[PDB]
RNA sequence: AUCCUUAUGCACGGGAAAUACGCAUAUCAGUGAGGAUUCGUCCGAGAUUGUGUUUUUGCUGGUUGAAAUUAUAAA
RNA sequence: GUUCGCGAACUUCGUGGACAUUUGGUCAAUUUGAAUACAGAGAUCAGCAGUUCCCCUGCAUAAGGAUGAACCGUUGUUUU
């Protein structure tokens, strides 16, 4: 009750040899060929568009998504962490970019650089289950590392250090605004920064 | 950001089948349908009824035949 | 009586069989107030998509994993 578009015959190559609708098809040999080889084309090439069309739409919706979603969080996971050492980069690295990645409010405090230190780690479950994870199973803080500095590169031989998880809870508010990693000359600098979000007891001493 | 799992949705592509595939102001149904069994037990999702098509829906193309047939106008 | 056969002088005598019958056989159609018709009016070949179920492939969403990536992050005249 339209005729608005047209319905074609979908040729292939199995097709090609019992199509008549279209001329050509005995005639012009390989100029058959290349309309029913160029139709097939196309039809995999729009596919092909329609899915690259699909991942561009979406790009662009996470973009806009993702910085409308300033949702109301009701109640915060919590993981801190405590650890012997971390003169390794790489374990910092990986704190700093897995923390970005994760909306995960937080830190990771220390003393003395060489020394031990905490990770408060906050936010939706599953973001925290992952960290935990990268701290535990993926992370080998018993692994020898390189330290790369002007006067040489040093190797740095540490089976000595651990990690523990020391919480695993439901914090009523989290006060932490972002993921402030730092390091401290002493253990009352250490505290006092704690303190700072109002909550000291994270740290354990042992 | 990379790789994978599942489900789905959209499609390319490749197949098989339509004896199949629906629909219901229906009756019942994980508060058990229907089935297994070595008999100790086990699987666990439709069944009943009614009914619409079902050697098929929608469209295209050819050959043909059919009989397939040619405008006006001035000297 | 009507046929077929055989014995005696086509023709005739002597003789042995067999001898029903009709129903089941109306073209329709049109023009009638019997004529026209004349058996009664798309075929065949071939694509494609649909429907269902499957398998693969790429994308999307949900979820859910696994993993990577250096390095530290935030509460009296020259360097003021």
């Amino acid at each position: 009750l339209g005729l608005l578009p047209k319905p074609e015959p979908k040729v292939k190559l199995s097709n090609m040899m019992s199509v008549f609708e279209n001329d050509q098809n005995i005639t012009d040999p390989t100029a058959w060929e290349k309309v029913v080889k160029d139709q097939v084309d196309l039809r995999k090439r729009k596919h092909l568009e329609e899915n690259e069309r699909r991942h561009e739409d979406a790009i662009k919706r996470r973009k806009e998504a993702v910085n409308m979603n300033v949702e109301k969080p009701t109640v915060y996971h919590c993981k801190v962490f405590q650890f012997k050492n971390l003169q390794n980069p790489k374990i910092r690295f990986k704190l700093k970019m897995n923390s970005k990645e994760l909306s995960l409010k937080g830190l990771c405090l220390r003393i003395r650089d060489d020394g031990p230190g905490i990770i408060i780690v906050v936010g939706n479950e599953k973001s925290c289950k992952f960290y935990e994870n990268l701290v535990m199973k993926r992370i080998k803080w018993n692994e020898d590392f390189e330290l790369h500095t002007n006067t040489g590169d040093i190797k740095m031989d540490m089976h000595n250090n651990s990690i523990s998880k020391t919480w695993e809870g439901y914090l009523q508010d989290c006060k932490f605004k972002g993921w402030f990693m730092k390091v401290c000359n002493d253990q009352d600098s250490l505290l006092r920064t704690l303190g700072q979000f109002d909550s000291e007891h994270f740290y354990s001493p042992v």
